[PDB]
């Protein structure tokens, strides 16, 4: 057992700044983790109780790999002029302030910020930022039964087999999408126990079957899976067909682990403390390591859980003795840059500019949760100065969502506010209609999609939280679809996809180097299958609008179930072709007449009329060009205006003739 | 004599973070005040020279009550899941950085920021932020006569009877609204001395008669009071009629005190250092306590006065050795939340969300000064991400206001720029017209209110700075009206009021738990009485527009003096009803015609014409809908466009008729 | 040799705050410099090897003069109530954080910020902020030949006579405009050496001939000069006619010096560290003074060069052990206020308000480079809350600019991206057309200037980077024109000038107290000569649009070469006068028809028609009024459109006739 080679090379020859400059920087964080892994190798029960034997190999994954190697950081580093191409690049995972390995820290806890800022405490406290980290006893949404089935009695409990609350420090997550756990040794829970209990050192440690997944447990029954299989012939139906991604019961999937084959061995320090953090109140590291291995002692000494005030604003915020106030830009946890060699090779003028080949973290073939920032970085919105806080309230990030009263589960409790909810409804400072007036105007007119939100087409749930690759069939715009894309640009095309395999991929399902495609303007885009026909169980708008056009969840008539991108493109063109044809005629007419007002004299009263008509026709052209949807924001009204405008041009042309 | 019970409990069982974490938090600030109060109980003249005897009882009011109990902080705390409902909530009064009890501090003074930032120093220095704290010798606007009448010889001086400059550390405030003072022991001036001078230990300490009020001393003469009384029969005229709120001479009211009945005993450290601060340059606390009681010594060692650069930006700003730069969001001094159990009770959807039952500090029955933030918090503006500095320049907060040459006073001096002025004109980055273009366009059409500013209707002076409850008659939108409401939304209703009494109120004027009402969108709103017919002497726009529709100050004909809200509402309906009616006709016509074009056959040029007409009508409807005032921004223009649009629709119907 | 009197006075009676308060402030910076000047008076080669003898007088200029006296700080101070009118005002030059005289510092260098922020590193690293300070060996754009001619073999090399790379700490600047150098003793390069080499202490120190200038070396050949001479009689053609401003070869001018007459003696600490900084990693001031005089040692210990992350964001940024995160408002280096007594005197409503009499730094008769801030301060834009970061990306400040392949040069290499480029194209978040919609609409119509940017008219290159006063003829809008004015408001007048001499000026070219004029709204403005007819070689838009109307560089026909402002004004009237005529005609008509409508009875159909026509004409009027250019944004569309509105009025009249 040892740390990753990358970590060991840095430990052997470190070039941090803590000792030389008195300022901590990337390499210092890599170095400081050595003692934690030494401790775990001697003290974790996998070794003390199970003799280092597991069903599946242990694969150590420390900061050396996560904070340096992920997102092809080493390839990015080589493509950069920084440090002569010999440097390191932390693409996805890193902290801005001290890690949980430094004691003492200056955290005072959110309740103390709340004494003076009760208003923000209240909104923050009813958000998933506040409860992403929770202890046993803090799950009223499952009546505090972490080991009983949540929904149907043949589906999974939140905790895996053999894992009981007394050896769990915390759960991570929510009913919203999924849960994970950390054991009392603060080791990421990538395993379960068969034929025994971790608590007693009995049975066997088995890789995988460690991650509770709401959609698989609740929505994705074998019956639903058979329905998908009619359309997608290789969709897995039985548990065994979920393979390495699955496990022993539906709802508990293998994550950072392949069922019975391999499992990551990872401290919270290496990864999870970047985005689902906690802080302890210990005065020094001796106190910390003494408690390490007892959940109750660690819980009692926990001064901050989850994404609290001070995770965003800094320890002690602006207070005297604190570490200095920050205003988060969200990129610690919501950015997730991933360098793509394929995007780099699109243009020779990219030489020395590898930032132009950044994409987003992908979980196998889907863009990963927490990648909204790397998505928005290649949008017109980001170019125009817009950031997360432009649109989002940074405190009330969950909104007034509630549980599902029609769900009859063995443990599920629908009455616990947002904790019971399958959805998110973040509080917004800006709606699309605030900035896009012409689009709002046309889309407000009574028509096919006028009831739907702008976000319903423009912000599909493309993102994978669970890395449930066994159900990722991305050309069918499903089925591992749990977070919302922040791309906005919709591409209208019969074939071009948003998501593409890397050129290193040797099998269409191996998931190698997937990335977002870039359009002609160098921007990310949403293809029409995602925009119109995606299948998801995370999207409240979709569920309130008859499942949109998904062959799996649509309640529309079968001819409006969109089964491939070309079909969707055909529907779009049914509206766009007639709009563009009339649009062109009108503009052709407007020039036909403007120019021909030099080659003819008219009775002043006819001249007035011709001017008047083409001026009104020009108003319609401008509105439609500015709208830019070519009828997709409202065919009926767009056609009404274009019909009028061609009448104007014909009336004017009739007049010009009589001369 | 002792500190409040709330402070003593926290001192007895403190749960701050200074010792356990090395970070100062709320409870540490409560604890640190113990020494100051012990000192005051032994060393203040009230005790050393007057035997602790005062006319009216002494009421200690330290941070334990001000920073913990105010705004029903304890009820908010019990309504919250935070700390199992057993925590504390500082609703209004707290600091962000060290208080004036820490020595040494890192303040260098605004003149030092000004060495490198001369431009911002200049604009800041000509603002009331810069001069809210002043020493004797810094009042040219009264020819430095703090003890002679400011205006008429029968009205008040700035300092009350028995209080002389040499025992005053500072004055607080301006001619703008009011003044207060702090004695050389840094105790808040809630008293005067009858038959003697404080400096000689003679006479008697008497509660109240301590706050100079411009509006009472200048504008609210017995003559004006009598005029008001014809409308409002209970309105006080004689000095005796102002009761506990008054005192011994028109212009000096009792504030944080009741004349001869009670007076707050309060160090500057408990309350005033939050919003009207100063900082001293002492190396340690021994030096500070040694200077205490000596105005000249304290003044000499004052390194920052009032809302200086570093009060906003932190002590030493971004400089090496400083405390770290801050950009103020203004909530230290301009927010003032107050929790309203009635707003919780009346909306059951707010259960477990005490933040949605937040209101503003009320001074009796009017929202307090410095509550703009708690007001804006419940507006569309704040919801769209707008904050104070969206609209406001943070430095030039007073603007180019001047005195009134027409005022002849015993001491008043009109030539001192903003210091002489009765008004405020903060420099703005954004005007209403920058974001509300349709409203601006219609409003620019010459009519009844074309010379009104947008803020004249939308931002009435509803706020009470002085807590002059004796003249607060909120249903008549007067008469203690010194600061500008930041609410904007105008409600259109015959009876519904912006301001209402709490359910604890047992008498229409007892002033218990008054608060803002919330509309169907969960927002604050301005009722039509405030928007149209309010009475104030702090609103220059109103003074320059014939006093608007106030029965008391309107110069308009008597038929345009609005005596109550139903009368205003009926005037509004007279404009909105015709507009709304015609708007509805035009909108139905447009849609009806569009629908009929889908089936009824017309010659090409008729179809052309019908389309053309309904598109023109649609332009008009879109404009008027987007404006959303239904004629209140420009009645004749609005109805004219709609009358023209009605003509377009009728011609279009004429064409449809021919076919049949 | 000694420090300036202003410095010595402060040193004698210091009222800083470091000792009393523990906080560094302005006067502390002045005092701290004393050791450096003592050291230079004893150790610089000028004294140790040349015996204090120079061709031209040594003029010491320290922080005492730069940070205190510049911009008429003492007059501003006296005009202010601050400190009784007896204090100091640092108008242009000061730092926010420790100077380069304090050791150790907390800088970790931009490559360490880049480890975690690879994206911002990439865009920042290809900007002139990043390379404004460079060491010998880092000039691929002249093939690293600092002593060979850049362009033609009879024009200048970057380094002057007798100055070799081995005794130069760094160069300042780029091909873009100009270069400068610092010797190994960190003295500002205001001299060269005739008859020997500085490294051997041979030859004589000669004042001036020290600043390499791109425009003089490349563009302003004797032929071009002759051409300008035909329009401007006094224009210098021969090297000798450039006088004190010139030197011994075309391309190397005298700056902070007069050729063979005077040269400033200035440490980097007094001035250049404000805006073109660097930082050393020295652990104390002893290590620093020990390396002084050795270019290689200093270079080896340089941890930050130029305007790096930490110069804007503070040393160590937000990192633990750092000095605390900043977000720069750019005023350290781009503001440059200069108090103008003339502006104060010429408006007695500004009495007691010297801030309102602030102008910008002028380099002789042109506004200085890095005065964008003091310029925008008196604009509508600043008043509305706009700041540098409203329009600009703060990282990607240079943009995708490239060299010129057509240039023949002895050393010039045109293939090093932005390093080879003569232009700047800063990345913007907002374009003029984002906020100014009506102007954008009119300007989009195919017409005379429709291909041109808004910035082309509104932001001419008025600013002097080089103080090349020998070619400054401002009434002719030329010819020392290297940076872009940030004023936007164009004044339309036959004679009023943006740039005027101070009342202390005696000769029209003595360059005394020049300043911007203020218009009737208290704002800076651009006169029509600058807007339309200016001569520059720094403006890419101008170069891509036939040199605009410069008599010197225009490729237009000769009737479109504008020689004076009166001629420009007249061309503007050619357009605005017909537009305002028709405009007024329409307003009169609308008002007339409207007044008649209440006393006139019309058939329902006739009335419909008159309202409608009036209403169309009103829309046109509103658009033209909103545009506010009266044809300057597109004469053809504007005039055509007003003509039609006249027709609407005329048709309305024909219907009103039936009364
Ligand atoms: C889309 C590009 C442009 C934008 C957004 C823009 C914007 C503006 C604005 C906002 C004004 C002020 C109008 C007022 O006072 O109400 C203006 C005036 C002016 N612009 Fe432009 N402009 C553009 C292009 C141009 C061009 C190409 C030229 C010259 C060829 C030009 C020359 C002027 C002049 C001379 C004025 C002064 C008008 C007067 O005061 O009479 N502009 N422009
Ligand atoms: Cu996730
Ligand atoms: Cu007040
Ligand atoms: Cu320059």
């Amino acid at each position: 057992m040892q740390m990753t080679k990358e970590a060991r090379e840095i430990i052997a020859h470190p070039k941090g700044t803590k000792e030389s400059r008195g300022v901590i920087s990337l390499q210092d964080y890599i170095v400081e983790e050595q003692a934690m892994y030494d401790w775990l190798f001697k003290n974790h029960p996998i070794f003390t109780k199970y003799g280092g034997k597991t069903v599946g190999k242990l694969v150590v994954k420390d900061r050396g790999e996560e904070w340096i190697e992920e997102g092809r950081g080493n390839d990015f580093s080589k493509a950069s002029k920084r440090s002569g191409g010999e440097g390191f690049s932390s693409m996805m995972y890193r902290v801005a302030r001290n890690s949980t390995l430094q004691y003492p820290n200056k955290f005072i806890g959110p309740e103390k910020c709340g004494e003076c800022h009760p208003a923000q405490y209240e909104t923050w406290s009813r958000s998933r930022h506040a409860t992403t980290i929770r202890f046993p006893g803090e799950h009223p949404e499952v009546n505090n039964k972490l080991n009983d089935p949540v929904f149907d009695k043949d589906t999974a409990s939140i905790l895996p087999q053999g894992i009981t609350p007394d050896v769990v420090y915390c759960t991570v997550g929510h009913i919203r999408t999924k849960f994970g756990f950390f054991d009392a040794w603060l080791l990421r829970g990538t395993y379960h126990v068969e034929g025994g209990l971790l608590k007693n050192g009995t049975g066997q440690i088995v890789a995988g079957g460690n991650q509770w997944q709401r959609t698989w447990a609740l929505n994705l029954s074998p019956e639903v899976a058979k329905k998908i299989k009619k359309w997608v012939p290789d969709f897995p139906v039985t548990l065994e067909e979920y393979g390495d991604n699955g496990g022993y019961v539906r709802g508990l999937a293998s994550y950072a682990a392949k069922y019975k084959k391999s499992m990551s061995f990872q401290a919270s320090t290496s990864y999870c403390e970047v985005c689902h953090p906690w802080k302890f109140d210990f005065k020094n590291e001796s106190e910390f390591y003494a408690a390490l291995g007892n959940a109750k002692e660690l819980q009692k000494h926990t001064i901050s859980k989850g994404v609290s005030c001070e995770e965003c604003h800094g320890a002690g915020g602006h207070l005297e003795g604190g570490s200095g106030l920050l205003i988060s830009n969200c990129e610690r946890c919501h950015q997730r840059f991933s360098y793509s060699p394929d995007l780099m090779r699109n243009n020779p003028l990219n030489a020395g500019k590898p930032d132009l080949a950044l994409s987003s973290k992908f979980k196998s073939m889907g863009p990963g949760c927490g990648s909204e920032g790397s998505q928005t970085y290649f949008t017109a919105h980001y170019e125009k100065g817009m950031r997360c806080a432009t649109c989002h309230d940074p405190h009330d990030v969950t909104g007034n969502v509630t549980g599902e009263k029609g769900i009859k589960g063995v443990s599920y409790n629908s009455e616990q506010g947002y904790l019971s909810s399958l959805y998110s409804k973040p509080k917004l400072k800006k709606e699309c209609t605030d900035c896009h007036k012409e689009q709002a105007y046309i889309q407000s007119k009574a028509d096919t999609h006028s009831k739907n939100s702008c976000a319903s087409c423009h912000m599909p749930f493309m993102m994978s939280c669970e890395n449930f690759y066994a159900i990722q069939f991305q050309d069918q715009a499903g089925f591992d679809t749990q977070r919302r894309a922040h791309i906005w640009k919709i591409d209208v095309d019969p074939a071009r996809k948003s998501l593409v395999a890397g050129s290193t991929s040797k099998d269409p399902r191996d998931g190698k180097d997937w990335h977002f495609e870039r359009n002609e303007e160098g921007r990310n885009f949403v293809d029409l299958m995602w925009a119109c026909a995606r299948t998801t169980w995370a999207d409240k708008d979709q569920a309130e609008a008859k499942g949109c056009h998904s062959p799996v969840v649509s309640e529309l008539k079968e001819t409006l179930h969109f089964k491939d991108q070309k079909q969707v493109y055909n529907e779009v063109m049914g509206w766009q072709t007639p709009v563009k044809d009339k649009f062109t005629q009108v503009k052709v007419g407007i020039q036909g007449l403007y120019s021909l007002l030099e080659v003819k004299k008219l009775a002043p009263s006819d001249k007035t009329r011709v001017y008047e008509l083409i001026e009104k026709a020009q108003d319609t052209v401008d509105l439609i060009e500015k709208d830019g949807s070519w009828g997709m924001h409202g065919f009926k009204y767009t056609k009404q205006r274009l019909d009028a405008a061609v009448e104007y041009i014909n009336e004017a042309q009739r007049i010009m003739k009589k001369s």
